[PDB]
């Protein structure tokens, strides 16, 4: 699917649906997670939930409540196990998938989220970016950075 790498606040992306890197039990945690917590509202975890636990690699989706989107998508990545990077090749194809299931038009991920979470920063992204690809066009697929810098790192590993 397209991609495209800006750099700003997850919680202020108006699309479609969001992707947070989860853990499967889907109760959710600090971070870039908390401010989806925050600024979403209750109405997320309690779905969160009630879908319960699910399957490392797996993904589910719940409404955003107060975003400026529709859907949050849930990307599991650990939790039973540590995250591989086939867990992330999964937990993202299972994000994807679940976009085309709903016929999103417009989701975002965000840059190094719980995508790290131990795990080498370069090595992800490079099979983060794989499966989008991979993607329908009717997607379009952004890549919400922290860093301004950390953009340019979405832009040069496809530049090749």
């Amino acid at each position: 699917a397209r991609i495209r790498d800006v750099q700003g606040d997850i919680t202020e992306f108006q699309g479609d649906a969001i992707v947070n890197a989860a853990n499967n039990y889907l109760k959710l945690g600090a971070g870039v997670a908390g401010a989806i917590l925050r600024k979403g509202g209750p109405s997320i975890q309690e779905e969160c939930d009630r879908i319960g636990k699910i399957r490392v690699g797996e993904a589910a989706v719940t409404g955003a409540g107060n975003l400026p989107v529709r859907y949050v998508i849930h990307a599991a990545v650990l939790g039973d196990e540590p995250a591989s990077l086939e867990t992330v090749r999964k937990a993202t194809k299972s994000a994807l998938e679940k976009a085309v299931e709903l016929g999103l038009k417009t989701v975002a991920f965000t840059v190094p989220g719980a995508w790290v979470g131990g795990l080498p920063a370069e090595a992800v992204r490079r099979v983060m970016v794989e499966e989008i690809k991979k993607a329908p066009d009717t997607l379009e697929v952004t890549g919400v950075h922290g860093t301004e810098k950390s953009a340019e790192a979405c832009r040069r590993a496809r530049l090749e």
